[PDB]
């Protein structure tokens, strides 16, 4: 019966702000975003591939909609559109190329799988840098 499904609270964050760094966000935003990000709510609706992912926080809310293997757009961890595809790499974890659809930058993508313990964890990438965040539902 689980699944991505719930309202999930974070337990664990690594490697936020390293993220935003290597993004090009400022110092100023950067010290905004981590402290806002350290508390946000997450809310997941999965109907089989089809997924709905909504993050908020104070300063910043996303909501995705989307269908594993059909491309969307959203925007990349510092606010820049991108196009995107998300596709089963194993069958309890999600992976998401993202392609700019404008300039130029660091390579991002991002993940999330479901571990054997019930947990979430959420990666994000630019370049050679990782961000992992653990979730338990609420
Ligand atoms: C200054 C501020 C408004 N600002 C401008 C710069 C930038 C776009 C980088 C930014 C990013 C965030 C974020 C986040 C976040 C990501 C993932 C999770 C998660 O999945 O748990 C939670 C939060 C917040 C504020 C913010």
């Amino acid at each position: 019966m689980p699944n991505f499904s719930g309202n999930w609270k974070i337990i664990r964050s690594e490697n936020f702000e390293e993220l935003l760094k290597v993004l090009g966000v400022n110092v100023m935003l950067r010290k905004i975003a981590v402290a806002a990000a350290s508390k946000p709510a997450v809310e997941i609706k999965q109907e089989g591939d089809t997924f709905y992912i909504k993050t908020s926080t104070t300063v910043r809310t996303t909501e995705i909609n989307f269908k594993v293997g059909e491309e969307f757009e959203e925007q990349t961890v510092d606010g820049r559109p991108c196009k995107s595809l998300v596709k089963w790499e194993s069958e309890n974890k999600m992976v998401c190329e993202q392609k700019l659809l404008k300039g130029e930058g660091p390579k991002t993508s991002w993940t999330r799988e479901l571990t054997n313990d019930g947990e979430l964890i959420l990666t994000m990438t630019a370049d050679d840098v990782v961000c992992t965040r653990v979730y338990v539902r609420e």
